């Protein structure tokens, strides 16, 4: 569980906010693109698999999941590209909460910023510290370093 | 020394590469720019801060530690921003280093992609998972939950 994370894309103002939802911790990271072609989720993936130790990625969609440009990318990062079927249902509920959290964020911060991508960095930061009391933050590195040692 | 990190910028490709230091650990992160201006490096900071607990910037130079708009995303962020002075001389040489290092790298995956971006993660990539024995990207994790506790 350390290792796994899954793809989840949604939209706002006619742009697409793709996000990587660290499973045991909360903890996310997210972007703004104009589409979500391969190309795109591959950049996001490399991204993020330079960041954390990324062993897992269950994608966000059957295309994502087909692409060959991201299974290079997760071949590339030594990460191992799965369905993101939800076999527990509660999965799915999980991520829908969470894209409607972070919508609700972008909505609170909104006038704070020109563009989009800003505002989501915004609720970004914001998701990652609330403490619900440890935060997401603070889970995702307390499960990791555990591994670890 | 958890919560502290450097700005770094270097150039290539007649582009600019931004880069984050954590100063404890040597982890990093970066991103491509087409120049350094206030906004990017405000943006950056934002999203550094949404994804590690930042307390301290000490910024790469003075054109960034006086612009407002850094000012105001470190606000934003709850960052302390402060001047980079290398008070202790052994800093100069180690950023020095890292971007000889960084350069050597990309240079090793440079025909890996089309573009300097994507080459910038992959550097990125195994910078951090490089051990030298732990990776800085283990030392992190670790030096950032042992505060935590
Ligand atoms: C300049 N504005 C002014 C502004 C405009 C409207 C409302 C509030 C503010 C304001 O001052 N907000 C408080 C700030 C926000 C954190 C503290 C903010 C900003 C900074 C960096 C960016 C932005 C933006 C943006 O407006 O979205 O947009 C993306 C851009 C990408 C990098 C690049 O392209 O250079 O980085
Ligand atoms: C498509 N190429 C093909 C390629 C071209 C030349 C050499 C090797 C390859 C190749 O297959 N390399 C191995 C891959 C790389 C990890 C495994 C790679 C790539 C993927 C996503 C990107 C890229 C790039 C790029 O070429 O730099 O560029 C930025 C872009 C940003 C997001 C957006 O704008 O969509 O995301
Ligand atoms: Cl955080
Ligand atoms: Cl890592």
């Amino acid at each position: 569980s350390p290792g796994i994370w899954q793809l989840d894309c949604t939209h706002l103002e006619g742009k697409v906010i793709l996000v990587a939802v660290h499973v045991a911790s909360g903890y996310i990271e997210a972007e703004v693109i104009p589409a979500e072609t391969g190309q795109e989720t591959a950049y996001f993936l490399l991204k993020l698999a330079g960041r954390w130790p990324v062993k897992t990625v269950h994608t966000d969609n059957g295309s994502n999941f087909t692409s060959t440009t991201v299974k290079a990318a997760c071949w590339w990062a030594g990460i191992k590209q799965e369905d993101g079927i939800p076999y527990n249902p509660q999965s799915q509920g999980v991520i829908e909460s969470m894209n409607k959290e972070l919508k609700k964020i972008i909505g609170q911060v909104r006038d704070q910023a020109e563009h989009l991508k800003t505002a989501v960095q915004m609720a970004v930061f914001i998701h990652n510290h609330k403490r619900k009391g440890y935060s997401a933050g603070e889970r995702i590195v307390d499960i990791i370093a555990t591994d670890i040692q």
